[PDB]
DNA sequence: CGGTAATTCT
DNA sequence: AGAAATACCG
């Protein structure tokens, strides 16, 4: 089927924007491929998306182009989840990127992908699947 | 639609019939249909066959369980009709007050059963459904 | 962030 | 079952 991460606005969109490259974890996934994102219920502050904007311009320069807009609470897109490497190898395997995180594991994405309509959703923890109806709807959308 | 996710094996007797009531730490506005899930805890079979033994002392010898009480899906809906405080409890209905000790109770009527279990991921305290999950329930 | 019969997995 | 998690709502 469908599976799904739950991740915190402004980060979450900036994921599926192919932006934000990686998602760092405290916890190890054997998931590969196809991974569906859904923001959290969290709202962002509008200090939260300019601080977010801020660092990551020194992380991928001032051209940019950020989302204007960070919904919660929905499907949001998908990437495919290439590997997940502990913070050592992320650094050995990726030293060009290594600055993007300081977390245990990191989530290797590519492909992302942004759904035009976000599908209202409630998340679930760690990588959830989703219901069928959903997860159709949704790749068809795409 | 509008839903609560419940404990096995409580959350089965209550689309039954069995269990009457729901007492919950919290009040709610919510009145009318209610849908019930199970949550994701699995109850041993111990726990199964005493709580099973403390309904067959509150409701009869022949009290017809169900046959399994499956974990994480939708399983049927009530009429939430009232919800009572422990003391209006008491006092509305004290042929059963000794069902339940929460500060809040829910009167639960009109027990329903789906037919077909369908999985269902709940969230904490009364949610709100999927439309179209809404739809295929009845 | 705390309240919650959320869900996940050794 | 009891930990654990970018669960959800207020």
């Amino acid at each position: 089927g469908g599976w799904c991460l739950s991740v915190h606005q402004p980060w979450a969109s900036l994921l599926v924007r192919g932006i934000k490259r990686v998602e760092g974890r405290s916890w190890y996934t054997p998931h590969r491929g196809r991974l569906w994102i859904a923001a959290t219920a969290k709202k962002p502050s509008p200090q939260e998306v300019s601080e977010l904007q801020a660092t990551y311009r020194l992380l991928r320069g001032k051209d940019v182009e950020f989302p204007n807009d960070y919904p919660s609470g929905c499907l949001l897109g998908c990437v495919d989840l290439i590997d997940c490497l502990s913070q050592k190898q992320f650094k050995e395997q990726f030293p060009d990127i290594s600055q993007e995180s300081d977390s245990p594991f990191v989530f290797i994405c590519k492909n992302p992908q942004e759904m035009v309509v976000k599908f209202p959703i409630k998340g679930n923890p760690k990588i959830w699947k989703l219901d069928s109806k959903i997860h159709q709807g949704a790749k068809k959308g795409l």
